[PDB]
This record gives structure tokens, C-alpha cells and sequence, in this order.
């Protein structure tokens, strides 16, 4: 049982509702699929506002819903993340034009930076901010990660 180690950085605004439930579905995929110990997961924010808070407890009541847990305290993305992983991940535009704005500042950036919904067989771009939303709408944020996150990792497995 041998391979190589790859790395992936989920990003949202806060990392307190979308990130978190993108980290917690793959991990669960790699789990699930016995190669864990190949990959490094996280999840990061592109704001400081809500460092080392817990994620959204209606993120966490839809993750267990769906049998999944998350220990995750927030935290920002920082200018090594974008030396240290393979792939990073985000959900919407605006985190995508600020991560790449931050890449910048970096001279040997090595992470290819993504929508995470650019892996979507559904197509749907975008990963909607759910903090305004109801349960459902954290619902169809986990459901979207789902499909992304299986079809990323069919493709970099």
C-alpha cells in the first residue's frame, strides 16, 4: 500500500460554513476510499474575522445528518499555504480573484488555484454563501461539495 502525498486547501470568506463542509465531505471520500494517509486536507478563510471559531452549527447539524463530523477551528489562509499545497480550492468568485491577488505577494507559488464548482458535473459554478439561508440552503451547499469533491479527486487520485 504506497503512493505518493497530495494536499488540498479548501477556501470560503470566513471558513465557518462552506469550507469546513467541503474539508469534512472529503475526508470522508478519502476515508471512505482507504488512501487518507496520501493526503493533507484543510480548510482556510480569506478574512480574519472569524478566527478560532467553530463552524456554523447549522453547518455541523447538516454534516451530521449526513453521518459526517468536523473538529475544525477557523483560520486564515496564509502566504505559505500557497507554497505548501497542490491544490486550492474556493468557493466563489470574489475569494478566487483574492486568493490570486495574494498568490502574487508570492514568488514560487505552487498551488493551482480553483473553483471548487469548476469540477461540477451539474455545472454550477458557484458555491452560494448560505449565512443568510435557512437549513436547506446548507443542505444544497453540502450536496454541491459532494459532487465536486468526488469528481476532483477522481481526477488527481
Amino acid at each position: 500500500a504506497e503512493q505518493v502525498t497530495k494536499s488540498v486547501l479548501f477556501v470560503c470568506l470566513g471558513n465557518i460554513c462552506r469550507s469546513p463542509i467541503a474539508e469534512a465531505v472529503f475526508r470522508k471520500l478519502v476515508t471512505d476510499q482507504n488512501i487518507s494517509d496520501n493526503w493533507v486536507i484543510d480548510s482556510g478563510a480569506v478574512s480574519d474575522w472569524n478566527v478560532g471559531r467553530s463552524p456554523d452549527p447549522r453547518a455541523v447539524s447538516c454534516l451530521r445528518n449526513h453521518g459526517i463530523n468536523t473538529a475544525h477551528k477557523a483560520r486564515q489562509v496564509t502566504k505559505e499555504d500557497f507554497v505548501t499545497f497542490d491544490y486550492i480550492l474556493c468557493m466563489d468568485e470574489s475569494n478566487l480573484r483574492d486568493l490570486n491577488r495574494k498568490s502574487n505577494q508570492v514568488k514560487n507559488c505552487r498551488a493551482k488555484i480553483e473553483l471548487l464548482g469548476s469540477y461540477d458535473p451539474q455545472k454550477q459554478l458557484i458555491i452560494e454563501d448560505p449565512y443568510y439561508g435557512n437549513d436547506a440552503d446548507f443542505e444544497t451547499v453540502y450536496q454541491q461539495c459532494v459532487r465536486c469533491c468526488r469528481a476532483f479527486l477522481e481526477k488527481v487520485r
